[PDB]
């Protein structure tokens, strides 16, 4: 009798997927790390070098945690002392390394504690940001010039986001934008004068005696938030003036008169940078397309190349809007927009004209544009077999919009429904990877002739050592209501029967523009409570989740805690109609907007579920970020939204939780959805006299990701889970 | 058939215990508050009369949290607007009404928001303490005398202790003396500038948005401590015109040489006051007798009048330097100090002689002295029948000390092993108050010949209801450790059979100088346990308990974790061995340190417990208070106690874990053992891969007292020790 895939097996990682991590370094190499060694591949012919050895930095006396080679390949920058701050921040210290002298540079070091450093699109140039400061590098081992002087910590940041900027906003610490080849870099300057701290206890190691208070600028719903400005400086003229001047490039007064926010900076050309802003009140954008003027040494949006994007039905973009992709010329540009009909497709802009032409569309959406040369657009969308939870590749021609080709699709449509893709330097080759339905596959094409070139990691050997265990199968399909189609998955147990009724663990996250209905391949807990604890893993994406349609996504606009929530119960008993499901063993569980959902369910008193388990989940509005709160609930005033604010919360609920079995679970370091949310859940609880199960994790954030705590919750979670199934 | 002591009982307070709280206003007559009326009692013959009517406030306008009534009958402070603060410590608003013209005074009155406020000893002169300054009032309606102006909340208290003084050395938040008469004030000062602060979240209501930050003044362990001086002021001359003149008395050379607390203030007469100064090192105290010079003005302490008192063994006193009880001149007095065999014992002291003689001895403690005569000293001891765990009140006779009377001893010998007294001012009278084995009986006597007139409450309502219950017992009995004796009490359920196995519950505490083996009568957690569970609860006072001599109390001295957690496992051990006990199922819990304990043990890999519930733990000792933890552990610092601090913490111990459940709870807002300390365990369990069970209780203090939160918590742990014993 073959093995089951166990909790021990997905803890300690004993079935490891492969996967094949390169970087692009021209239009014809790529990086490939391979036993701590760095090789260069040759795209077209798949042969190598040693790039950089192994042995090159054993004396550094320093573990480097992951370096980057100059776009020129003269100098190498090596990033150690890594010390992590949110989800895309941190600091570390650099040492760059010459590859031609082969030695390392050792005068005018980056400074220790840098924020964000990056080399130039060209060339070795480099930007670097320290102290809230930004400063540049004309040559590795010069002096640095300073660009800004008003950097403050907690206050003022130049070229870097502050905390709500980074994680709703730009994705990114970094808030610096290099021109294409260098000339100009620009930047964002944040402020947080303002913006009201969130604070909570760090205890770190045993031996602090006194807890450490972690202050952070954190706008809540409603609250101050920063402000924000847009500069560009010349780094050309770096050299010959004491003091280069930063250009500042002001928001069009339909801004200005009241708070907004920058949300997109994209350059179109050497000397023309396009710049979007969104009020507040996040259903009207504004994009400015900049020109610089050689005579004032200044930079210009003529209103003739203004582009205006709003919303009647809901938010601009699916998260925010979306990116600019330019020509050459920089003359024309295409953007994802949804149409009339609540679809997201690709229009086609001229930068002095307001109306675009769309050159997709249908009942389906794009994801995103890849690429873009002189003769085709290549982007990736979910059209095929009208499947929202698949995606493919496709190309456009731009002669020619009723000429598309889909360079996905057919490669191994049993294997691969579910693709991504990574294009060389000019889009000369392209790296497909596969990451479902079957075993992740990696590939490599030529774009000239859309060719396969080869395979360069089929997961062969993981393949082997599933053959011996009892996986679990996926069941993508959908169920009808009110005559639109709404998508489910399955992790079934192995040798799954309907004629029997399983126990069945209802796993939801469900937050706006969500989708846990995909043709992804994935080895995790439900994997193991499917194929060892014989529990069917659901999962449904309905009323706001994404790549359906605005009439779907915006169905929740200024009302979350409803229809998403409310889906997800009639999914569970549309479930229990399908006759394999135990009516009597139904659970549900979330993580995040997954916990808050899972907490409202749990307390509406639909009598259909038994137990659930919440994790850091959200449990009132006002408590979350002014940035992604505001976006979907507006503002928490009386003249705005305030009732639904106040009516949406897990608390005023909690009377309800006497009919059912409730964990509840929050790391007390998380800075994202701060252990508040749940203080005042159980509070709320403890206040009607109900019953229930918690656990904190001490200084582990919104991820929960240590290695211990990881392996420590999701044991705790499996308990509970087999006691409220009445599980051996 | 009939009913048993159930959870709700406990919770739901269904049984009553009578009380009869008295105040004597002379050697004649108590005030006593019936039907919430203040009656006048006359203690030779028991007539009353109404002294203030219930309905004399009827259109006050806000809720009366308590009263007193000046010395001399004339007026009556009335406190509301009450807002607790620590253990001891809040504010509250004031009003005083006139009872002679009947009506309440409005001008010049006590400030909102005061944080003390008290009458002279005599007569009806005040004095109060607001924003951290002393105030006195010569008369209720009249403006208040300035007498400090210093005053910064959380760095200078003048007349109130800080956050350590009020927890750890006074026991109140009070720091006034005034002299017998009322002419002079006596007030410490606390300086805490170069404290550190513990910092904590507290959550508040649900509408607060932004979690607050609570910051308190607390010296841990090896820290900072807050520095002190004492002053005295004549209340007789204060000027309206003038800034009152404050006499300092600094402390002795001895004292000053280094780090020290002011522990102790009494005064011996109209000019004569006693303070005792307690080195950081607690086993070196010196107690100065400081007279007043009518020339000067100043306050002389004559070094021959000098009394050190110090310890090898261990600290000073039970948890600090006894207080002097003064003879009318003020000549000599008595003290309790251990004596050469290590027993604490009645010693009399001439003011300018060095030498103490004893009164008392034998192999029991004094456990106080409670009034005192020119024929007479009366004390409370735990000498009858040689129980440590009865007390008892008897009478010494000054002039023979062979002459020692009980006077409590015989009362009602099967219902009455334990006494506490109150006698009236000049001892005329004294009220006994019995509290076990049997239901609490209150009796008033006269001192003259000893007669008991009458009794107060007897408890027989209480007594008619429990009939229709089945109650549980109480044995009290001892074992043998190495020709020591140790006591125990076993809370035993009804019909209590020998011939059966019981699951077995270890109640402990064990910090030191504790006794949680006693002959006092109590309804609690316990008592449904054993009543309706069937469960034995057991407590056992080990190695460092008290009232049983240095020998035994001294012996954790340095070493805290060690010899208390060793007995207890010891004890537990026998009770496994004993016919009654199922060694199958036996279970350990405590709170505060005997949730260190608890933990402790839980954590030692003895085998013996299957399960155990700790309650705001201690974890490491760094983490607790300096007055506290050194005066039993030293500073932790290499060259004192530094490697014991380090392997006494329950972190330690993780490991351990693996084999028992363990359930760890916490109020967040602990501002005595830190939430830190537990959020140090989970870490510590999570760290080694050991599931446990958890609880925080947002916005609780240490106590948990709450009342939807003391309901929460003994429900769910009374789940817990019924799911580790497999009981329905
Ligand atoms: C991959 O292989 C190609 C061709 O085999 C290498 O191209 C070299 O091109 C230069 C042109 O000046 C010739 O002199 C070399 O002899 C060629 N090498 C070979 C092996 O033919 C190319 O350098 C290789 N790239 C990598 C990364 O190994
Ligand atoms: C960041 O924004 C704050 C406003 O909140 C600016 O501070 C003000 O600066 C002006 C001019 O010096 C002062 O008159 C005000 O008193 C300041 N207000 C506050 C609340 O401090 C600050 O100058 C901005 N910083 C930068 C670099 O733009
Ligand atoms: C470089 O130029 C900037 C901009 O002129 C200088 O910044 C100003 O500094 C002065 C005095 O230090 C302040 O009063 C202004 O408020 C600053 N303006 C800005 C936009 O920051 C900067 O100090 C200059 N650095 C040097 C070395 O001259
Ligand atoms: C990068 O682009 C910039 C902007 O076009 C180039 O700088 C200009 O160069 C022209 C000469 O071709 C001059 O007439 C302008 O005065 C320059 N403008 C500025 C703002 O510097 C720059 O030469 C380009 N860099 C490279 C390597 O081609
Ligand atoms: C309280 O005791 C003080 C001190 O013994 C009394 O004050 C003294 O009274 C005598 C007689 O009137 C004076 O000659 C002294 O000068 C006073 N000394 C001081 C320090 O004031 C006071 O009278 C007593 N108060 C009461 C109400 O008995
Ligand atoms: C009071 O207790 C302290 C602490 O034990 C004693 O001080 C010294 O403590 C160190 C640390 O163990 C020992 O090495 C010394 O032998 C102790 N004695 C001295 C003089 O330093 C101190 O002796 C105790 N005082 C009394 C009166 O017993
Ligand atoms: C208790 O009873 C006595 C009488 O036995 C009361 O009487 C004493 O005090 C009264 C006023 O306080 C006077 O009217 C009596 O003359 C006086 N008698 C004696 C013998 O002292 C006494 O007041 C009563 N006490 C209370 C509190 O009611
Ligand atoms: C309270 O204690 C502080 C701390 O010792 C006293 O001020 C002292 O400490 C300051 C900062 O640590 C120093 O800057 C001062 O020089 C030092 N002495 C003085 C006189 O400030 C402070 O005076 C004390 N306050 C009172 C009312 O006693
Ligand atoms: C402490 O606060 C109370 C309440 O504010 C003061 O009492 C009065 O309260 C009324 C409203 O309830 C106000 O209109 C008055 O201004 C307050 N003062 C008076 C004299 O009525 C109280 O006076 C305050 N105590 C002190 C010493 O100022
Ligand atoms: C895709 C994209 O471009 N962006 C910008 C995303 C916007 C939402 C981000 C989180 C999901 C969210 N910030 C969060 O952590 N929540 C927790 C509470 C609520 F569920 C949201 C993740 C990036
Ligand atoms: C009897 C007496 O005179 N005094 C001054 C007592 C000294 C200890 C005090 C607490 C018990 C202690 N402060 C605490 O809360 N701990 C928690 C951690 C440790 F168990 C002690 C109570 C008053
Ligand atoms: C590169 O270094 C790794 C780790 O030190 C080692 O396993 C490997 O053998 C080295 N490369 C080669 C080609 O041996
Ligand atoms: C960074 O810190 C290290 C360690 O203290 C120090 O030796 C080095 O000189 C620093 N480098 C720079 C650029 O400051
Ligand atoms: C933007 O949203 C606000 C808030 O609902 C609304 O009042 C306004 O009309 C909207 N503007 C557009 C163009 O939909
Ligand atoms: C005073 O009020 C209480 C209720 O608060 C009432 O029970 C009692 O009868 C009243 N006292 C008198 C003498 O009526
Ligand atoms: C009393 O002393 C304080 C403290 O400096 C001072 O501010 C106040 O003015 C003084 N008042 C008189 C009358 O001296
Ligand atoms: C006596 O018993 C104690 C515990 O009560 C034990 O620790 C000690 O080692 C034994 N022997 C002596 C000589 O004290
Ligand atoms: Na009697």
């Amino acid at each position: 009798t073959r093995k089951t895939y166990t909790l021990t097996d997905y803890l300690k990682n004993t079935y490891r997927l492969k996967l094949y991590s390169l970087r692009w370094i021209s239009d014809h190499e790529y990086l490939y790390k391979q036993e701590n060694n760095i090789l260069v591949f040759n795209a077209e012919y798949g042969n190598s070098s040693v790039f950089l050895e192994n042995s090159t930095f054993d004396e550094f006396g320093h573990s480097i945690n992951d370096y980057s080679i100059s776009p020129d390949g003269q100098f190498i920058l090596l990033e150690y002392n890594y010390v992590k701050q949110w989800r895309h921040s941190y600091t570390a210290s650099y040492d760059i390394y010459d590859l031609n002298k082969r030695q390392l540079i050792t005068e005018e070091r980056i400074p220790n504690n840098t924020q964000w450093v990056t080399w130039s699109p060209v060339g070795h140039k480099l930007a670097y940001v320290w102290n809230n400061d930004i400063y540049v590098k004309i040559e590795p081992n010069l002096p640095s010039y300073r660009i800004t002087w008003t950097g403050k910590e907690d206050i003022i940041y130049n070229g870097i986001t502050d905390w709500v900027y980074e994680e709703e906003v730009f994705s990114a610490y970094s808030a610096l934008w290099w021109s294409p080849n260098g000339t100009f870099l620009a930047y964002a300057q944040f402020n947080d004068t303002e913006v009201p701290l969130i604070e909570y206890s760090f205890y770190s190691d045993e031996s602090l005696q006194y807890p450490k208070t972690v202050r952070v600028p954190y706008p809540k719903a409603g609250a101050v938030n920063p402000t924000v400005k847009f500069f560009v400086v010349n780094t050309d003229s770096l050299s010959s003036v004491t003091n280069a001047t930063s250009i500042q490039i002001t928001a069009p007064a339909s801004m200005l008169i009241g708070d907004h926010y920058l949300c997109d900076v994209t350059w179109a050309t050497q000397e023309r940078i396009s710049l979007q802003w969104l009020r507040r009140i996040q259903n009207y954008s504004v994009m400015d397309i900049c020109d610089y003027d050689e005579s004032s040494g200044r930079w210009n949006c003529l209103v003739a190349r203004q582009h205006i994007e709003m919303s009647t039905t809901g938010w601009v973009g699916r998260f925010r809007p979306s990116e600019p992709h330019f020509t050459l010329d920089g003359n024309s540009f295409y953007k994802i927009i949804s149409n009339e009909e609540g679809y997201r497709h690709i229009c086609y802009f001229q930068i002095d004209k307001k109306d675009c032409t769309f050159i997709t569309k249908g009942t389906w959406e794009v994801i995103g544009i890849e690429a873009l040369t002189s003769d085709y657009l290549y982007y990736i969308s979910n059209e095929y077999k009208g499947m929202p939870g698949g995606r493919n590749l496709y190309k456009i021609q731009l002669s020619d919009y009723t000429k598309v080709t889909c360079l996905s699709c057919e490669l191994n449509p049993e294997r691969c429904q579910y693709y991504s893709v990574s294009f060389s330097k000019e889009a000369k080759y392209y790296q497909l990877r596969c990451s479902g339905p079957g075993l992740p596959l990696y590939t490599l094409h030529s774009s000239v002739n859309d060719k396969g070139l080869r395979v360069l990691e089929d997961n062969s050997a993981l393949d082997k050592m599933l053959q011996n265990v009892q996986m679990p199968s996926k069941k993508l399909d959908f169920i009808i209501l009110n005559e639109t189609k709404f998508w489910y998955q399955m992790i079934l147990p192995p040798h799954f029967d309907k004629s029997k009724k399983y126990p069945l663990l209802l796993d939801v996250y469900a937050g706006p523009c969500s989708q846990k209905a995909d043709t992804v391949f994935r080895l995790n807990w439900a994997t193991y409570l499917a194929s060892t604890e014989n529990i069917i893993v659901a999962s449904f994406d309905g009323r706001g989740s994404g790549y359906q349609g605005d009439k779907i996504m915006h169905a929740i606009n200024r009302r979350l805690g409803t229809f998403e929530v409310e889906d997800q119960i009639e999914a569970a008993r549309q479930f229990s109609k399908m006759g394999f499901v135990d009516n009597k063993r139904i659970a549900i569980w979330g993580w995040s907007y997954g916990g808050y959902v899972t907490s409202m369910v749990l307390g509406s008193g639909s009598g259909v579920f038994k137990c659930g388990i919440a994790v850091a989940p959200v449990s009132r509005w006002e408590y979350y970020d002014s940035v992604y709160t505001e976006r979907y609930m507006g503002l928490p005033t009386p003249e705005d939204n305030l009732d639904h604010y106040r009516n949406s919360t897990v608390m005023s609920r909690a009377e309800n939780f006497k009919q059912v079995e409730y964990l509840l679970i929050h790391g007390t370091a998380d800075d994202n959805v701060h252990f508040q949310q749940s203080a005042q859940i159980s509070k709320a609880l403890v206040d009607v006299g109900v019953d229930f199960q918690a656990m904190w994790y001490t200084d582990e954030d919104h991820g929960i990701a240590s290695s211990t705590a990881h392996q420590h919750i999701y044991t705790h979670m499996s308990h509970f889970i087999k006691q409220c199934f009445s599980l051996p």
